[PDB]
């Protein structure tokens, strides 16, 4: 299952570690359902190069921001634990992500204008999920949002700045 999965991370690092292979993962990548293969990925990030795998990931930008969107929040969180390098990269694409969004007065909620925009659960599920990580992540994530949230203007009322408000909904006085 995740049985299935785990032998098949093995199986695709044990060939990078050997073999391309940024060429490899590019062609897996265009001829894999993306869904199988972002799990799979996921997968070989977390097990006991990868550094090869890691290097690809942050030379394609569209699909590493794929593996963003698609994969749990907790995931997130311990691949960016694990391999440092993509945390300001994860970080980036979030802060990409809330500054696309805006306050719609009559729902009370951060909206996006087109179809990829994420959701406001989605982002505060996100942070949050970072916010309870191991200590080198949790402050690169807290300063983050206290950066952009100053940069808006340090607001604390509600509706002006994303920024001021995932922070109110993080934090628990
Ligand atoms: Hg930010």
């Amino acid at each position: 299952e995740d049985s299935l999965m785990k032998t098949q991370a093995e199986l695709l690092l044990e060939r990078l570690q050997e073999v391309r292979p940024a060429r490899f993962l590019s062609s897996l990548w265009e001829r894999l359902p993306q869904n199988n293969f972002l799990k799979v990925i996921a997968v070989a990030l977390l097990q006991p190069g990868s550094q090869v795998l890691v290097h690809w990931l942050l030379g394609n930008s569209e699909v590493f921001a794929a593996f963003c969107r698609a994969l749990p929040a907790g995931l997130l969180t311990l691949v960016t634990s694990r391999h440092p390098a993509l945390s300001p990269v994860y970080l980036g694409l979030l802060t990409d992500w809330g500054q696309r969004l805006h306050y719609d007065l009559q729902k009370g909620i951060w909206v996006g204008t087109e179809s990829q925009d994420v959701p406001w659960e989605e982002l505060h599920n996100r942070f949050q999920s970072l916010c309870q990580a191991p200590p080198p992540l949790k402050d690169k994530v807290l300063t983050a949002l206290e950066t952009c949230k100053a940069q808006d203007g340090d607001f604390e009322v509600p509706g002006l700045s994303i920024w001021t408000d995932l922070l109110l909904a993080l934090r628990s006085g």
